[PDB]
């Protein structure tokens, strides 16, 4: 339509890394999330994508990102097949590559979340149609790191100049890995707080290949073990995560006393103790607004993909 | 059409949690309702009224009937449905009830919630920013069943006013019985209620106390057993009986009592020539096989109710 | 201007339990339906035939291409599908086959059943209003692989009359090989079929006799053997190997032993060597080390494609029982 044209650069391409966005992906995606947003909220129902099929494959368990798929390709007009890994033919000797061949014989796309990293190059090797990488063992989670963008965007106004927080596992945690990359290359960053305790700090295998766009920048890096009251009077974002002493790092009503005024309050879910329920009632937790951004997102990337 | 499938406007936008919720004139507005959805549905009409609406199913313990007939009547309204698992889940990350709440409530239009814990519901409720459907909150209550229930009556017996009505089975834990009696008496002039259980699984206090009023105003006989006596046999329009649940003295009294509320074909040549049975199931052989092939074995068609009676649901609270 | 869907009148309504059950009018009217599913779903054309349709599947043993090409198949006409589990069903608190087929059957237009016990589908037949479409019962057979894997004998070679076939690996527990000898044999002049096997792990007779009939009446050559012969890789047009089915205890290790033990059965690349150009591997999946991943590349492998070909037939089954 005029109204929501796709995003020709995703067209017929899957989707493993924050790495493969340019900042016109990412605004061409954010601005048709946004057109998806409205649209929908008046109760259009869209047909873009009817007679067409996504498969889930999660090897490992999700609620948000399995259901955000689904309702992101049925808000689109589109149909799912349930594929589980439980009760199918893996159980009888079969192989990633042959499983991966088979449902790829029936789908438009797949959506695949898997504990091993390396996985996701094994399937794009075999399959035809595009694979969304929907989490990859500690590796990355880029739909993810899309959405949360959306969220920085549409609640704050702008993603050029805040100063971010990345909070809790950043070792294992694949959301503030593609986070990180996704922010750091595409925007200009004012500064990133990395707090953890040091035996989960970012990996260098993340920081070293976002070098060259952190000097280019100026972005300032600074490692924290704690939620010091400087990250918590500068910070525009508080984005936390689960684990994958406790106490430097959570964040409660009494914490938020510290916060400024216009931040947002951020996390990929699901929460353990570091995300308080004392902070849902604020309205600077976009936590739970960020999964319903994480639905448009979603349709934006499958529409752009398979129109 | 609004001439014919017109919602019913009382249910718009809201939750179902209990059979107490409901008026005689919802209960038939939806009566009429479901056998408008069933005409058009048994002629080969499709209907495209709730294209573009999700239902999330979110269910903690199993079920037949009860996810599928609700998935089924959402697709036979044009709706879609997302097919949520709690087992393969991120509960298992250590995500809680009202989390959960949020997150499915973020995709949906309406949520169907099966939960083990009564209270359950109640905690989904002050979260929830979508309408809330309870398909059974632990020994509590099962208001889509009674609504069911009521249809298959209606449409069966051909009157819900007047009858006598036999419970039979596990009344204390049976969510079942307990919509389904303060769905009736509260909103039809009853004649009779046989209570059939033995005492350990008696129908329990805390669902009579609250239907007094109703008990006395329309002057219901509300009359205890422990079998399915000759009088409760000659007497009754609706046999309704259930599956036994699965501290000591319960197992035992059902031991002693099972073949005395068993139906079987022996057991029916002293039931009415006109009359049926009923069981939400699923079933154990408390109801014997040999009367499936009998013309008042309802419990069959009972269930093709139960997805129309829903489809009337979905579209009255979709609307 | 399009292809007609015209739907194949006489599977209208009806069950679809065994191979026998089908004519090679049918045989033909199916794949050449199923060919213009082909080429109307990739030309990226919608179709809404069975709009309003519901299709729930009842797996009591898991399945991954069958279940999700019945869906897929349903999704496409237009239908929708109820994603019933077994597993997570009220036969945990003892429901029965019947009361669960009796369920189902209440909501659906057709049900797809697949089973460990042979007799199972007749239970469930004896008690469902609408069809049931048979996806595999125990031992027994497995007829909408058969329809399959005759289209895509059909499309990748041109005909199916003439015909060399090799049928190897688990012949005594292999549904898809009982379903798919059958088929041919009561329908077509298949020049020769190879029974590739172990002793313990042979065709059964309880296929052989039916069809000792129209073996004899059609000349249809027989042989039987433990290895892939040179004879076996050089005569044979197609060479449909098979799964150790070992889900199916001490002539059971004996059994399971066989299939390697007595066996020269491997096919990779170095036993392709041997084969004709123009011939070709299937495979109803999924696999073990029977078929060794370096046939992949091989142009001859069509047990890829072969899954692709199965949505079209069944999207043509689901139509036409349905129309
Ligand atoms: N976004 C998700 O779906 N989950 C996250 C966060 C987490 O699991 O901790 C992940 O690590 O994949
Ligand atoms: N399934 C119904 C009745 C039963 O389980 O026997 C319920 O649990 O409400
Ligand atoms: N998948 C096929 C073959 C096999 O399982 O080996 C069947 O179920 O019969």
């Amino acid at each position: 339509m005029l109204e929501l044209p796709p995003v020709a650069s995703l067209k017929g391409k899957s989707i493993t890394s924050a790495e493969q966005f340019s900042r016109a992906d990412i605004y061409a995606l954010i601005h048709l999330a946004s057109a998806m947003q409205r649209k929908i909220d008046a109760g259009e129902v869209l047909n873009l994508l009817q007679g067409r099929i996504m498969t889930p494959l999660f090897f490992e368990d999700s609620s948000r990102t399995f259901s955000s798929f689904c309702a992101a390709m049925i808000r689109l007009g589109g149909s799912v097949v349930n594929f589980k890994v439980e009760a199918s033919s893996i159980n009888k000797g079969e192989t990633l590559a042959d499983t991966i061949r088979t449902l790829d014989s029936y789908s438009d796309v797949l959506v695949m979340r898997h504990p091993r990293q390396d996985a996701i190059e094994e399937a794009l090797s075999v399959a035809q149609h595009p694979i969304l990488n929907a989490g990859n063992g500690a590796g990355e989670h880029p739909t993810q790191a899309l959405l949360d963008t959306l969220t920085i965007h549409s609640e704050l106004g702008s993603v050029d100049g805040i100063t971010i927080a990345l909070i809790g596992d950043l070792k294992m945690g694949r959301t503030v890995h593609s986070l990180l990359k996704l922010l750091v290359r595409n925007f200009s960053i004012k500064c990133v707080f990395l707090v953890a305790p040091d035996a989960l700090q970012m990996p260098q295998d993340v920081l070293e290949p976002l070098q060259h766009e952190i000097a280019t920048k100026g972005v300032i890096i600074h490692r924290t073990h704690a939620l010091t009251d400087e990250v918590m009077q500068k910070s525009d974002v508080l984005y936390t995560t689960r684990l994958q002493a406790k106490a430097d790092i959570t964040i409660d009503a009494a914490r938020m006393r510290l916060a400024k005024e216009k931040m947002i309050v951020m996390h990929p879910l699901p929460r353990n103790d570091e995300l308080s329920t004392t902070v849902d009632a604020d309205p600077r937790a976009a936590y739970f607004r960020q999964m319903r951004y994480g639905m448009f997102m979603r349709m934006a990337i499958l529409w752009s993909v398979l129109a």
